């Protein structure tokens, strides 16, 4: 078990088409305090057999390493440069099981579980962005 991206990929698939459809008409076009829609909307594609514009959505995000991830790994979008070590995706995580417990495809304590271990993963390397992160972790779980 546990919160995870391969885990968020399965929830996607276990929602059905019509509500695939939903996310991808939806999740398209920008919200405030919704980090993670983009990155979400490329999965949903994906998940939808939509690899071409999966693809072009990726290619739009490939500043951001766990978009980069998901283009190679996920998409089958070949690196163009030299090797680069896989990256933390905790936040990114976290912030992808928010959207799908405010969707109802999963509980929320699926998502408090996922802000946790972002939480224990940025402490571990004393990040500066701890901070920033138990705040977001905060209002978004309902609760320290």
């Amino acid at each position: 078990t546990g919160p995870s991206l391969p885990s968020a990929f399965d929830i996607l698939g276990a929602a059905g088409q019509d509500k695939l459809l939903y996310l991808k008409h939806k999740l398209k076009t920008p919200r405030p305090g919704c980090q993670g829609q983009d990155l979400l909307h490329a999965m949903v594609l994906l998940k939808l057999g939509q690899e071409t514009e999966a693809r072009i959505s990726l290619e739009a995000l490939k500043m951001d390493a766990v978009a980069r991830l998901v283009a190679r790994q996920w998409a089958g979008v070949d690196s163009t440069e030299d090797p680069e070590e896989p990256p933390d995706v905790s936040w990114a995580v976290a912030r992808l099981y928010h959207l799908l417990a405010e969707e109802k495809l999963c509980p929320a304590s699926m998502r408090d579980v996922a802000y946790q271990e972002a939480v224990r993963t940025l402490s571990s390397r004393d990040d500066h962005r701890l901070g920033e992160l138990q705040d977001e972790a905060r209002n978004r779980c309902g609760w320290d």
